[PDB]
């Protein structure tokens, strides 16, 4: 029995013997995510199995870690469901460690998904996958961007600021639906280390708007700046931002007006949309509502023949 009072919500609680735990999906310093099969997740369909992702704490986990995971779960309930975010499906709070059960995205994060779909040749770096998949169409790429914009428009409408929107935090389902992840994470109460890599080797400083970098100010406008970086990641098919640029240099550069150059395969229109997201002045960036409307139009005009 836990020493803590884990919050049981009858609408969401699943007996944990309805979960058949499967392979690890990922592990961080937080805990771990595993794939599972859930039996009768939908009450009206008790005999059906659903593949799901299950988040749980490491054994080394503290009380703040627990509080953080509960917090993510409750924030997700409050934000509600949208097609282009990772949605809550249930929880196990009784009879063992806390499990938070969410939609499963079988194709993993967007950066690695795009990298494995890199065609040969001059416009992209090499494909690092030993199981490369069919390359995407131009329309497919704009449609990835559109779906992420639509998810952020929803989150913004629910007053959620993501604060680390990046291709690594977009997951892709079996049906190639884009789903924003890690939007419900607690904001650390301590100052951050700008030079500390994630468990997957990423430096989050490269997605920060200048006002976030400089003064730790995060708003929907600073998420639009990150979406501009994410756009650049899409049209480089998973490229790494500011190539050759040491991180301790980045703010100076940005402040002087430095911006990433256009990816080799990227329309003038989509590069101008990136640059607009990277407006120095937060009030002058487009909103996610505007981004969605423009990307909708651009998707309809973009060829899926190549
Ligand atoms: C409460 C909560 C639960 C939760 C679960 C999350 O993870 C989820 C949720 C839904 N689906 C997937 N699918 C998935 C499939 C393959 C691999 C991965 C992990 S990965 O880091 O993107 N790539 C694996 C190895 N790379 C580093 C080489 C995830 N994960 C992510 C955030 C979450 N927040």
């Amino acid at each position: 029995v836990s020493e803590y009072e884990l919050p049981e919500d009858p609408r969401w609680e699943l007996p944990r013997d309805r979960l058949v735990l499967g392979k690890p999906l990922g592990e961080g310093c937080f805990g771990q995510v595993v794939l599972a099969e859930a039996i009768g997740l939908d009450k009206d369909k008790p005999n059906r199995v659903t593949k799901v992702a299950v988040k749980m704490l490491k054994s080394d986990a503290t009380e703040k870690d627990l509080s953080d995971l509960i917090s993510e779960m409750e924030m997700m309930k409050m934000i509600g469901k949208h097609k282009n975010i990772i949605n809550l499906l249930g929880a196990c709070t009784q009879d063992g460690p806390l499990y938070v059960i969410v939609e499963y995205a079988s194709k993993g994060n967007l950066r690695e998904y795009l990298q494995a779909r890199r065609p040969p040749g001059l416009e992209y770096s090499y494909n690092p996958s030993h199981n490369p998949e069919e390359q995407l169409s131009s329309k497919d790429l704009v449609s990835c961007a559109y779906q992420v914009a639509r998810g952020m428009e929803y989150l913004a409408s629910k007053k959620c600021i993501h604060r680390d929107l990046a291709a690594r935090n977009v997951l892709v389902t079996e049906d190639n639906v884009m789903k924003i992840a890690d939007f419900g994470l607690a904001r650390d109460i301590h100052h951050i280390d700008y030079y500390k890599k994630t468990t997957n080797g990423r430096l989050p400083v490269k997605w920060m708007a200048p006002e976030a970098l400089f003064d730790r100010i995060y708003t929907h406008q600073s998420d639009v700046w990150s979406f501009g970086v994410l756009l650049w990641e899409i049209f480089t098919l998973g490229g790494s931002p500011y190539p050759g640029v040491p991180v301790e240099e980045l703010f100076k550069l940005l402040k002087e007006g430095h911006r990433m150059d256009k990816p080799s395969n990227c329309t003038n229109e989509l590069y101008m949309m990136m640059r607009d997201c990277w407006h120095a002045v937060p009030s002058q960036r487009p909103t996610f509502k505007q981004l969605v409307e423009d990307l909708d139009r651009i998707v309809a005009l973009t060829s899926n023949q190549e």
